[PDB]
């Protein structure tokens, strides 16, 4: 088999269409989602066509195998998807449907900045080659884009599957090449991050606070430390979950900034308890007074900060 | 080989059946489960019918190639089903039994809210997609529904495998579609939660309560620091066995409000040994003493609404 | 291809054998064991007779899709076996002698109610379902049963590998099945949990046991409560080895039991603290002193019970 | 088919080229990385030599099949490439052009001696054998060697891509091998290190510190056993990022000193406390406040030391 | 296709070679390892003799189709081998050089007794079932044993890969089998142990001995208990590297001994407290000073006793 040729010099349009069945496994740190979807392509082939009053067929139905089908790949995905040809079906005038089911593991990277409050823009590129014969390129037939009512993203949003109609026709290899850009718009369900994680910490730092209304240096030492302690493993539960970014995520200034909060806080107790040890509690008395004031405040103030330079 | 030609206009009927043989790893975190079944298809063939008496056979034995099979697919599912065909048997009036083994790994969402006392509706959505020769629709055979009694999921009970006799019809790409929903009735073997979860995290808490009977400071910052960091452990814990979800589980309600108990707790500790450091161990006492009822009361009380909003 | 005919009525028997090359990853949370053996099975096909003066050779070999071969599953796997034949020899009066060599995940239930000191009896489960022509039968040739010297289950003691002979005929969705029950006799090897998880468990226990020679309040709460802490952590590791039970095993009832003489440790101690600020030390002491009898005592004889229930 | 012949003794020279459309999955444990490609191929064969003007066609296209292709080969890859053949291209002279879609796990071993501020050359291994017939020699088409400007490799950035154009020759199992070394230069993105384990892991050191401003024993066995503890935790953590070396690597040396310094501060504290009780605090506080000194000054030179000995 | 017939009545010798192109994947607690090499083959096939001066041609290149090939299979692998035939070869006599290149996940126990400073010896078993026709058996050709001097197996040292050039010969299911033993020596790298698990806990049992010079029960208590979990820690980070063992591993009796010595520093903690409150500190002195010394020597006595025992 070989392309459709040209009627006079035109490349050979090849119309697409994705249609989500499931969405699964979005994968954070691989930074990777796995889809199950309708893959559709049309385009004419004249060697096809035929008489639909003498034929009494109004559409033939071929294998694969018997015509020719442009070699349509993805870009960014791990391994070639697996595909099953579900159709197809040839017009009288020669015009070809194509249908094929299909699963892939798509690699589309993740801005975290604005993590667990963050939105993505995943991409699915759909990608042709030009063959010796003919330049082939790929065009949207946004009838044939769409999503199943029941697509599910467990722990995100879904917002929108739109793919942008005009490709990005290039050369690579001393060919040309046609490229599309499918674009799924999701958002992250923060929720859960409020209850298990986000209240968790304040609730430990504020208990570090506690130490403010104390004088028990032995009582202090294990109010600070033990706390710290605490922060250091939800600090650890956090970047599990996370790849390792070039920049600062929200929730990673948080946790950063709240290592400070729990260094000064032990400088005070020492200062405290030094002083009282030095006979001036006074003195001592004084600082502490402040630091009830001083932590919640600056703690309120550098958050304002941190969440205006983020959002 | 193309499909069986309409006497009239009429949908040709393809009558299913799923028996299952193996049920395994439903996975929570993943929201999927696997099966091993057998999927039975049967569908009138007029072309294939025959006389007995002149065949000298009552049935007929066919190969997948040599006959026309109807596409069914699995909606719900990761990647297509690995299936090996075991028959295909034609009756004297072109009655087709297809009979195939399956293995397939199924999404299927699930309701954490009432978890680790929770109960699941798991479906297998059946699907077949109309050609331009004629219309698909497909029905249940009850009679070939059903389990293997040794069908066990580890972790659950298998209440029932009973299927929606009426398919869900609809147009997806100017093509007729029939839909079935196969359903999978589990609940949760909730038993080993409370003496490994439930049980160790309420000891913690009422260990936390000893600190109402001391008026030493830093056994009960040590009581209560201490328990509390057990308590996020356990915390931890439990998250690792669910997935993130945009609404409040039973045992994250329960796990989120100990927080609160915890928080209180160190409020008590902290006031009364300010009192007692500002000679007034008087009022220290009334405060101590109203804890001892007030922690227990308010613990039963909470754990007594929540379990009503829950359940 | 179809079934070889009966002479008379008689169902067609399949010799069956299973000879162990490997055994590996028995995983106790999923309930599954990786195989690696030779299948072996024989009938008789008469249409394959021939006579070796004429074809020179005394046994034929055929090539899988040039005879017909009884469809053989089995029931209790994952996914369908993993086979390569080795050989197929027809002998004159047209006995099949068939040899592959197959892998397979086999999923087969586990009783943990005597963990770590449980043994199990792994299955393996043959089948054949019957044809249309004929009716197909299961028999062990016992001198094809066996397994390998050096086939080793790390953690396991291999007992036995045998067949049950007498095969479970049944009727499954309107047609015979013919099922072999080949069982694999296993002991858990549980050297390691003693000093790993048993001794560290009982000093940390110990340990807490300490404070029934200690009047320091302080020095107490910390000797209870980290003790707990460890034993959460010993907890927490046993139960990640484990699926979710709908039963006590032997190890959790023991793990739960030692918590709760953590529990009336820690009241012991804070009934000491309590009474020594209330100028009642006498009778603190009478406690005290019968706790250092009673703990060690009644952790024996509940031990003494559960082993008795368990064993 | 069978190897072009040669027109007097020459080599068959194949001429390469990889063009990376994807780079993911960089293990630091497992040495590995995965890689999505174009491998162009090139040759001469005469016996497809053609003429354009009786052929009325410039280039002619086979199916890999029809024709004669070298068995080109990666040395360091876990299992085969999964590739696609995307093209065959004959020119009049029987010039083959071929080009094949591949996806690959790559083997290729690392320097963790500056981790994490190391740089690693990653290879991809061409390679060749000889046949009876004639030698087979493999080149670099540079015009046909590159990288997509949107490939990313999480965690690191990408310096260049070029091949070492000299092909290194060596008789392998009594033929001839042609072997060819594509260098991939990458770059560790340090960043979040800072922030996540460098400046926590400094921070619970200085804490420890706090100890030779304190003349409490209990506060200071608190302070630098606690620390220690949380120490711990961040050697673990940082481990299981890494697989076992057989030397130091940067942050291991930075890590295992830290371990000296507390070790140190638990003697100084002893000392401390010892003397304190021996009724000689004078001179408890002339090593306290040395102490004040000393650990931070050789802290700093220490470090100094380290970084200059690494790079 | 046949076995080639012999001369007289001896056996077909198939000489085998294994060539390691790469080693990775060495899983401790799974028991394998896995393997990417060349498997050579070399038999004589009179069938296939040709004329050198009447055919003009040295050697004939055949498909592996074309002609008969030994069914040659690993003993101890997980799944078949994944291979690619690279070259078949055949000489004027009759001498097939056979060729291909495999990728296998071996499994191979693993003596655990030594670590972290054991040596192993892996196993790759070849084995040929022989045939009605003729008894096929197994050689080894040393020229055509070896491998890559880039083959790393991270953590490990690769000592040398050699065959016993003996094969066992056994009779299995009224069959002969011919069995290849080819040894992999390795030796693993202890380095990393020594800074990242022996030194921590050493310095953390040797923070534990500060207790014998110090007097404060509280302190005691918090330094003995403190460490005791930080090495329950390294015993639960060191058996998560590890596989259960029906035996005691030289790592596993040290980590067990440590417990004892931290059982016997609360006792002595307990004891010197108990006197100190019975008004005999003078006793409790003795029992602390004899510790100092006691503690140490019978810790070093211990190791040496160990040390001769394991090595
Ligand atoms: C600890 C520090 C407190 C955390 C503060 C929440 C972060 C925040 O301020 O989050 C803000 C985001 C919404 O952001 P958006 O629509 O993506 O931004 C686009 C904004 N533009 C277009 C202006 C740039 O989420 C929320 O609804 C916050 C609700 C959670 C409250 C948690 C309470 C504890
Ligand atoms: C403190 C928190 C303790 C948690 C208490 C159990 C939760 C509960 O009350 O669970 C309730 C569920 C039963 O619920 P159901 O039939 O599935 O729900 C459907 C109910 N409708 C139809 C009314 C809406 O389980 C039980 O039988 C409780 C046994 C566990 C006891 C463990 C206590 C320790
Ligand atoms: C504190 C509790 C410590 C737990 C003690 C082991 C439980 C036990 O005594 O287990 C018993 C099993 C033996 O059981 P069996 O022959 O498989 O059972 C079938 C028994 N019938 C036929 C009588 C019903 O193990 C042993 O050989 C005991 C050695 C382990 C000692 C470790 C001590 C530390
Ligand atoms: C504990 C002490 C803190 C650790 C010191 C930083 C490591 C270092 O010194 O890092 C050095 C590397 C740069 O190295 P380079 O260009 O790869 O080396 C090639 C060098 N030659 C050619 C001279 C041999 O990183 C940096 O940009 C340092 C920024 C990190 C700041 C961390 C502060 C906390
Ligand atoms: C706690 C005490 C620390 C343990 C000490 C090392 C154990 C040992 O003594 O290890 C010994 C092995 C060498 O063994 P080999 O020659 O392979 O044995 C074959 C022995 N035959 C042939 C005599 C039977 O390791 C070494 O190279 C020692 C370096 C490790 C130092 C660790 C520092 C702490
Ligand atoms: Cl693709
Ligand atoms: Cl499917
Ligand atoms: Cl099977
Ligand atoms: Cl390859
Ligand atoms: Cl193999
Ligand atoms: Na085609
Ligand atoms: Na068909
Ligand atoms: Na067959
Ligand atoms: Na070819
Ligand atoms: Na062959
Ligand atoms: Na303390
Ligand atoms: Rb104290």
């Amino acid at each position: 088999v070989s392309p459709p040729p040209p009627i006079a010099d035109e490349p050979l349009t090849v119309n697409t269409g994705i249609y989500l069945i499931e969405c699964y496994s979005l994968d954070d740190k691989a930074e990777t989602f796995k889809v199950n979807a309708f893959l559709s392509l049309s385009w004419k082939d004249r060697r096809l066509a035929f008489d639909p009053v003498r034929s009494g067929v109004r559409v033939k139905t071929y294998e694969p195998e018997a015509i020719w089908i442009p070699e349509i790949r993805f870009v960014n995905v791990e391994n070639a998807r697996d595909a099953d040809v579900v159709d197809i079906s040839v017009s009288p005038d020669g015009t070809v449907q194509y249908l094929e089911r299909f699963s892939a593991r798509v690699l589309s990277p993740l801005d975290f900045r604005r993590y667990p409050f963050d939105s993505q823009t995943l991409h699915i590129y759909l990608i042709v080659r030009s063959v010796d014969t003919r330049n082939i390129v790929l065009a949207v037939d946004l009838e044939k884009v769409g999503k199943n009512d029941d697509v599910f993203l467990t722990g995100w949003d879904i917002e929108s599957f739109t793919a942008v109609v005009k490709p990005a026709n290039f050369a690579l290899e001393d060919r040309l090449e046609s490229k599309l850009d499918y674009q799924l718009r999701i958002s992250r369900q923060y929720f859960s991050y409020i209850p298990n994680i986000i209240l968790p910490m304040l609730f430990i730092l504020f208990i570090s606070w506690t130490a403010f209304w104390s004088t028990s240096y032995e009582a202090n030492v294990t109010l600070v430390v033990s706390t710290l302690i605490a922060h250091i493993f939800f600090n650890i539960l956090v970047e599990t979950n996370l790849p390792k970014t070039p920049y600062m995520t929200y929730t990673g200034a948080i946790i950063f900034m709240i290592y400070l909060f729990y260094f000064v806080a032990v400088i005070e107790v020492t200062v405290q308890h030094y002083l009282k040890v030095e006979s001036q509690p006074a003195r001592a008395a004084s600082i502490t007074r402040a630091s009830r004031i001083a932590f919640p405040v600056v703690f309120l103030l550098a958050n304002i900060i941190l969440a205006f330079l983020f959002f």
